[PDB]
Formats: structure tokens, C-alpha cells, sequence
């Protein structure tokens, strides 16, 4: 339930109804504690809910937390660091994969710092279709605001020093 440094793990995201959403085949673990998992991936296979596949185009650092309802992908592109933030259940890890539930809402952060809250329409549809309970709705809306504050504070994976440390750590181990 705590992956080891240098372990190659699968990441499996689900929807609230239990169907798989998206699977990443290979992520190398850089840090594994009780609260935080940090990993790196680069040209990993990605599997869609219909089984269709594609391969990621650039290195990324992934950040997972046991007590926050979000996780963060930090993508290294030509014109800087992009963040893609999934509102989510907190993660659980076992011998199959690190697993979480994707809850539709996402935030994209551009290299200039500007962020956009995405998928309010997708969230409203799924919350009605899959009958998300009221307490999950409260938690998710409260975690959108926490994530915006973390981005504005440059907290956690949004810290420039976080990027420098884990980018260089992953470059060495790969
Ligand atoms: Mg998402
Ligand atoms: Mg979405």
C-alpha cells in the first residue's frame, strides 16, 4: 500500500460508477510515504475507457495525496511546465496499481501561472447521472478552492523548487 522508490507502477483512474476511466501503464516511483506519492512517467502507454491507446509525448511528474481530493500531473513542454489537476478521491495503492476515482472537474495551469477551472458541465451531467452524494459535492467544491489557493501560493507541486528537485531526480533514474 506504500510503493517503493524505483518501483514501476500502473495508475488506474475510475468513475464513481466503478468503470475504468483512464490507465497509465508505467510510472517510476520517486517518493512513497503514508500521505504522498510522487512519480515520473515518459512515453507511457495510456488506455482509454473503450480500450483505445496512445503514448504520452513528454516527461511528467505525478503528485498524489491521501488527504486531498485532487492529484496533479506536471508536464515538461518546450515553453514550460503545464499542470493538469484532477479533482478526485484520494488514492489507494496495492500490488495492481495506484487507484483513484476521477470526479470530472479539472484545472489546467499554463506556464505563465494562469489557471482555468474546466469541466463544470461534465461534472453537472455526471453528478446527476451517477448520483454523487451531497457530501462528495461539498468536498469536491471545497477542494477546487483549496487547489486554486495552492496554485496561487505555489504550494506542493506548484513550488518551483518541487519541480527542480523531482525533475532532476526523475531525469537521473530514467
Ligand atoms: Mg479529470
Ligand atoms: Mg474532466
Amino acid at each position: 500500500s506504500i510503493p517503493k522508490e524505483g518501483e514501476n507502477i500502473k495508475i488506474q483512474s475510475y468513475k464513481h460508477d466503478g468503470k475504468i476511466h483512464r490507465v497509465w501503464s508505467e510510472t517510476t516511483i520517486l517518493k512513497g510515504t503514508d500521505h504522498v506519492v510522487i512519480g515520473g512517467n515518459d512515453h507511457t502507454l495510456v488506455t482509454e475507457s473503450d480500450g483505445r491507446t496512445w503514448i504520452t509525448r513528454e516527461p511528467a511528474i505525478v503528485y498524489f495525496h491521501s488527504e486531498y481530493w485532487f492529484n496533479v500531473i506536471c508536464m515538461f513542454r518546450e515553453d514550460g511546465i503545464y499542470y493538469y489537476c484532477n479533482l478526485s478521491s484520494p488514492f489507494v495503492c496495492d500490488e495492481e496499481a495506484l487507484k483513484y476515482i476521477d470526479y470530472d472537474l479539472d484545472i489546467k495551469v499554463y506556464p505563465n501561472g494562469k489557471y482555468h477551472l474546466l469541466d463544470e458541465d461534465e461534472y453537472e451531467q455526471h453528478m446527476n447521472q451517477m448520483n454523487y452524494p451531497h457530501d462528495i459535492d461539498i468536498i469536491l467544491r471545497r477542494n477546487v478552492d483549496i487547489l486554486q489557493q495552492w496554485i496561487e501560493q505555489k504550494k506542493g507541486p506548484f513550488a518551483p523548487d518541487f519541480i527542480k528537485v523531482w525533475k532532476e531526480r526523475y531525469k537521473k533514474i530514467r
